[PDB]
């Protein structure tokens, strides 16, 4: 198997670099969130979403310092395409979950409405034309991409539905201000998503390898670190504000 | 991109024809149970579950008959294995809309439980690492085989206590035949997914790329088709039942 289009080149070195220590950063920072979770469901309360996305987010920032292009994490393809199947799969690990924190933004509701049943069905079917289009290769891969705008379009619909749900149910003072910061973290992290796709080797090949994984590493800090630690501060808030009023 | 282990052989001609008459018998199940479907939202009570996963199903089909062999549809790696992303993909859009039709088998409660959410995820995991293992290629891909049985094992404990409860919520007499009737079918078809697996070339080259395809589309029809066919005849019973006691 020779292939050319496996070899080229991931980055300039300096791309390369900044992945690294990037990687770096995210695996510190999942560290010491997960050690934070620990603490916190032996002391206080804690959502199993947050520990469930730091714990996925970790382990996917290893494999993508150790082995982020080697098979089962790159896919090489027969098109001489490199298809980046761990972002793919942690998407599909951790998105959903992250919607199902979205939902039940209080963690008191013990259930779910058909509203997150169309989310969870919408971004699975976003993530998995977004790796479709990843694989696709040419006219086919625009079909399948505009099919995930159009399933991540939908989500973004009953994403934007449950933040406003979420900020009117929360209670008013830090509560809402942090349900505005996770909107505005979500939002822009989860359009960032389809920008990097435009712009890395699986769209137009601006961004290349080395320089793709840099901004997905940032997004990916932005989306499920610091987003989930935001969730697990407005549980923190609502719980004390169930102990002294409610 | 030479690769010789992307010509070898997909079937012996015989399972070719049976593949090929299968996915004809499959996309005329799925069309005929599309306009049912299409006439029972017109006239009586229909769920958005059965419709949406016949859909995908008839959709998945037409792709198969006509481009299985082609880049979206079957990843050829560097590797040298051959991957059904199709299959994967087609899992991904309909398992999850199962267990959420599994959750809510009475199409009467509006809300979801927490176990529903621990399903999806179990459900989500489960076909993640059934695709890498399928793209991992060795001591690796038992690994994620691994992974898969046990995210899978979680799964099937979530499926049984929800059919059990199912069985219970239901009303006693043909209901509750019709509930056996789907735990049997999804059980068999959804162990058989790993089976297919380990006989399929994903796993040790018994069955070959065709005889797995005759397989698959068989447990296809069973699992999505004739068990969403069932869920939607336990919903009309269910509406009958409450319009006649209820
Ligand atoms: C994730 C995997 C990525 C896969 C990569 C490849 C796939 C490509 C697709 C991925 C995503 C593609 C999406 C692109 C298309 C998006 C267009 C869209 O649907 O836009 C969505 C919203 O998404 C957005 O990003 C627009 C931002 C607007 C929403 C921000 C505020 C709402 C929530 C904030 C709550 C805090 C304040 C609440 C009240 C404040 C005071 C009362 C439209 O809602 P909506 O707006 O109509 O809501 C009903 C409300 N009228
Ligand atoms: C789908 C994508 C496939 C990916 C392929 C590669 C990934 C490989 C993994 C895929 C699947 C892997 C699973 C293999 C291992 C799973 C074994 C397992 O976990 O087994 C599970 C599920 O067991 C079964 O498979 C069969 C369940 C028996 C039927 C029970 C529910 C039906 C009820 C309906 C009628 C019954 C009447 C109810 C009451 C009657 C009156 C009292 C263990 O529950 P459980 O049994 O303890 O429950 C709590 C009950 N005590």
């Amino acid at each position: 198997c020779y292939c050319a289009g496996w070899i080229e080149s991931r980055g300039t070195n300096g791309a390369q670099t900044a992945s690294n220590v990037l990687q770096w950063l995210a695996a510190g920072f999942s560290i010491l969130l997960l050690m934070f979770y620990a603490y916190q469901t032996w002391k206080s309360t804690c959502g199993w979403e947050e520990i469930y996305v730091c714990a996925i987010e970790m382990v996917k920032v290893i494999l993508e310092f150790f082995f982020e292009f080697k098979n089962p994490s790159m896919l090489y393809l027969a098109t001489g395409h490199r298809v980046q199947w761990l972002r793919y799969a942690e998407w599909l690990l951790t998105c959903p979950v992250i919607l199902i924190h979205l939902s039940n933004l209080t963690g008191l509701s013990n259930d779910y409405s058909r509203r997150t049943m169309g989310l969870l069905v919408s971004d699975i079917g976003t993530i998995v034309w977004g790796a479709t289009s990843a694989m696709a290769t040419g006219y086919v891969k625009v079909i399948f991409f505009c099919l995930g705008l159009c399933y991540g379009a939908n989500t973004f619909f009953h994403a934007a539905k449950a933040y406003i749900e979420g900020y009117h149910t929360v209670p008013k003072g830090r509560c809402r201000q942090v349900v505005t910061g996770m909107a505005w973290l979500f939002f822009v992290s989860w359009g960032m998503f389809p920008i990097l796709f435009i712009l890395g080797p699986e769209g137009f090949g601006v961004l290349s390898v080395y320089g793709s994984t840099v901004g997905h590493t940032i997004i990916d800090l932005m989306s499920k670190n610091c987003w989930g630690l935001l969730g697990h501060y407005l549980r923190v808030l609502i719980h004390e504000h169930i102990l002294i009023h409610g």
